[PDB]
């Protein structure tokens, strides 16, 4: 009697049906007698009888909706339970707080070689199936972690390598390369955004290799659309890049003295975002008073139980001498840090009696010198370059494009700086050779804010395409299996997003190509490229101009300042502005040869009509990683963010409901519950079986072979079902399944022996 009807807060409330109406029903709020409200027939659902229990895999629910999904993750959660599957799908809810020993060794341990299911939900158990699948099938897996910003993609990323590396390694120092790489990696490619303190501002594959005997052998980082914009400005909210806090916080005083390093408040680069650093009350006291910039003396520091910044710049010096690299090379990585720092502190004042030129402000003296000097350059040469432009004659610059030269400059500095990084990640623990690999997908899903740019195009790009793969993979390829073998599955269906995915990266036609076609133009504008798309795709659904909003914020925006994609996830206005710098990563030649040509080996090394086009280099990457997935077998964790505040024990139902429905886990409950996760076919089963077999056994069809052997063992018509080749095993029936696959002599002759006497 009791169902699940809409609240606009917890998602879903408890009631009673006391009436029905024409397209409604009429809700009474459990123990509310006499209160009533409307509900829409299909916004109310069935619930579980028992309020109070929880089930392990959702697929376990007598009913299983969006409703009773929510409740179920729901009480778990308020037991530390944070990890519940969706058959073989995990679903992880961020605790925003440490739980007691869930990661540790012994945890481990206990996850080693056990069927899904045996033990309670874990990310340990995703990681193990992986291994598993990949040492029996004797194929590549991919591991995709996938939420929105802050909802724990990251931690999870890193509790799989831990898992993988510690369980398969070999006790050995190379074991924990792979774990101790990632302090250096976040260092230099995360940052405190407004959603998360360790927001990650680059996308990433991490593969683990083995070799024949299903042992680690290396790993390989490949990495993705670095922010480039957060290196020169942030908002007041926001930091730069991790390593410019780690560095001021925790550096000695000799460095700091040889880095001419000071309190954040003191540098461009940093002063325009939050200054202060995450420490606590031990922490706070490690860091030397020259080091705290005024705001953090008057509001304190950051509070974060991960974060510390002066901890974590001790952290990262130790993974750097765990991993191989020489205190040289650690003291050159800073000085390219404080470089870019000091760089950022060179100002410009308006020259010319019309203002068309620009001169360094005299204060900016001190900075150019310690720059030059950082990055290996001669004063004049750096001074020469930031403010003129060469094209034969060399003419004035005027005081924003002065900045612009600088800003680019410090950008591809940093950029090639974090190159070399997940390079040095590489060479420290590499492979020549390799038979398979785990890889972990972890890159930010589809955003939007009030004003989206280049930054937001690439990642949501990045969606529309990873999106086309989960629904290949998870909805149109195992159909296709299920329709083949005439299991008679209730079809679920999606509609295809390849005329967005078309819209945007097509040969000739599509925005990426368009955009590069401006880059190359001899005078290139933002307006000029944004008419050329909306003239090429005057009759494509997806594309509008802004004023075709649904919002008062795009309203004033002119057709050639911006355009609206329709994606599935939601319509994203983009304003085009900086597009075809933002479209650049290649150096004008005046900055290009003063940064090739520095007195410094390691600047030089760094380095070792100026146009690169960072969409197309993307879309090649993408491909590249699409071609991964596509040939591997998937795993799948759903990382999901409780509250926007960043706090424990705080379900936020209608936000947690609202990410269970866009993520497309509510559209495949109906397809994961009637499914068949695990199958085998009765020629391989037989083929496994046979030469352990009686003559009464082996005259058997193979069909029939497998029929007698389930029945000996007590599995019943429930737990499996008969294709026209294969035997489809249902979720919840993983130990079952690898019961009858495990391929042990005395396992498969114990078996035999089982059917022989069953037969009698
Ligand atoms: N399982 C977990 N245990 C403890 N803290 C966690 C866990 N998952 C996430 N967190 C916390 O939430 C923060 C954000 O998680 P993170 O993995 O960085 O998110 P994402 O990569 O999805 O943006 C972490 O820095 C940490 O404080
Ligand atoms: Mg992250």
């Amino acid at each position: 009697k009791p169902v699940w009807a809409p609240h606009p807060t917890d998602g879903f409330q408890v009631g009673n049906i006391v009436d029905i109406g024409p397209d409604s029903l009429t809700i009474e709020p459990l123990n509310q007698k006499g209160k009533t409200f409307l509900a829409l027939i299909n916004q109310v659902f069935p619930a579980e009888e028992d309020s109070k229990k929880d089930v392990e895999d959702n697929c376990s629910l007598m009913y299983l909706n969006e409703a009773t999904l929510l409740h179920n993750i729901k009480v778990r959660y308020s037991k530390d339970r944070i990890y519940t599957y969706v058959a073989n799908i995990l679903i992880a809810v961020n605790p925003y707080f440490d739980i007691p020993k869930i990661y540790s060794s012994e945890t481990i341990k206990s996850y080693q070689g056990k069927s899904l299911g045996t033990m309670p939900p874990h990310v340990f158990a995703i990681a193990d199936k992986a291994f598993r699948d990949m040492k029996v099938l004797k194929l590549s897996q991919s591991i995709i972690v996938s939420g929105e910003s802050g909802a724990g993609k990251t931690e999870n990323t890193k509790f799989v390598l831990r898992y993988l590396t510690e369980s398969y390694g070999t006790g050995q120092d190379i074991d924990d390369r792979i774990v101790e790489a990632n302090p250096l990696l976040e260092a230099f490619g995360n940052a405190k955004t407004v959603r998360n303190n360790n927001s990650s501002r680059f996308g990433k594959f991490v593969e683990i290799h083995f070799n024949e005997k299903s042992s680690v052998v290396g790993g390989f980082v490949s990495h993705y659309l670095l922010e480039k914009s957060r290196i020169c400005v942030q908002g007041k909210e926001e930091r730069n890049y991790h390593i410019f806090y780690r560095l001021c916080a925790g550096a000695s005083e000799d460095i700091r003295e040889r880095l001419h390093l000071s309190s954040p408040d003191n540098f461009r680069y940093l002063n325009r975002g939050c200054t202060r650093y995450f420490a606590n009350k031990e922490t706070d006291k490690q860091i030397l008073q020259n080091r705290k910039s005024p705001e953090y003396l008057k509001a304190g520091s950051l509070k974060d139980p991960l974060l510390d910044d002066h901890g974590d710049f001790i952290r990262m010096c130790t993974a750097m001498k765990k991993i191989g690299l020489d205190d040289e090379e650690k003291l050159d990585l800073f000085r390219v840090v404080a470089g870019v720092l000091h760089l950022g502190n060179i100002d410009f004042e308006e020259a010319g009696s019309t203002s068309g030129g620009c001169n360094l402000k005299n204060k900016s003296t001190q900075a150019l010198e310690y720059c030059a000097e950082l990055l290996g350059l001669d004063q004049d040469d750096l001074r020469v370059s930031l403010t003129t432009r060469v094209m034969v004659i060399k003419v004035p610059l005027k005081v924003e494009q002065a900045n612009n030269a600088r800003d680019a400059l410090a950008k591809t500095v940093y950029s090639h700086l974090f190159d070399h990084v997940v390079n040095r990640v590489n060479q420290c623990f590499p492979f020549e050779t390799s038979s398979y690999f785990i890889g972990v997908l972890d890159i930010e899903g589809f955003e939007y804010f009030e004003h989206n740019s280049f930054e937001q195009f690439c990642i949501n790009y990045c969606n529309e395409k990873l999106q086309q793969f989960f629904n290949e993979r998870i909805l149109k390829e195992e159909q296709e299996l299920y329709q083949k073998e005439g299991l008679g599955v209730n079809e679920v269906h999606y509609v295809d997003n390849q005329d967005c995915i078309d819209l945007i990266e097509a040969r000739l036609v599509g925005i990426l190509d368009i955009l590069d076609e401006e880059n190359r133009l001899p005078q290139p504008s933002d307006q000029h490229f944004t008419s050329a798309v909306h003239q090429k795709h005057k009759d494509h659904f997806r594309l509008s101009i802004p004023r075709k909003s649904k919002l008062a914020i795009h309203r004033n925006i002119r057709d050639d300042e911006g355009f609206i994609i329709r994606h599935f996830a939601g319509a994203v206005c983009y304003e085009t502005t900086q597009f075809v710098e933002k479209n650049n990563d290649a150096l004008h030649m005046s900055l290009e040869s003063l940064i090739c040509e520095s007195r410094d080996k390691f600047i030089r090394e760094l380095f070792e009509l100026s146009f690169i086009s960072v969409g197309n280099k993307f879309k090649t990457q993408l491909n590249l990683l699409l071609d991964k997935l596509r040939s591997t077998g998937a795993s799948f964790i759903r990382c999901i963010k409780p509250n926007l505040k960043m706090t424990s024990h705080h379900f936020e139902g209608a936000q947690i409901l609202s990410q269970l429905q866009c993520s497309g886990m509510v559209s495949v409950l109906d397809l994961m519950q009637g499914g068949f996760p695990s199958r085998a076919s009765f020629h391989e089963l037989y083929n496994m079986y046979k030469k352990y077999m009686p003559d009464k056994l082996a005259r058997l069809d193979p069909r029939l072979f497998c029929k007698a052997l389930f029945k000996a063992l007590g599995l019943n018509e429930i737990d499996y079902k008969f294709g026209l080749t294969k035997v489809f095993f249902r979720p919840g029936k993983f130990a079952e399944f690898d019961q009858i696959m495990k391929s042990d002599p005395d396992h498969l002759a114990e078996l035999v022996k089982r059917v022989n006497h069953w037969l009698i």
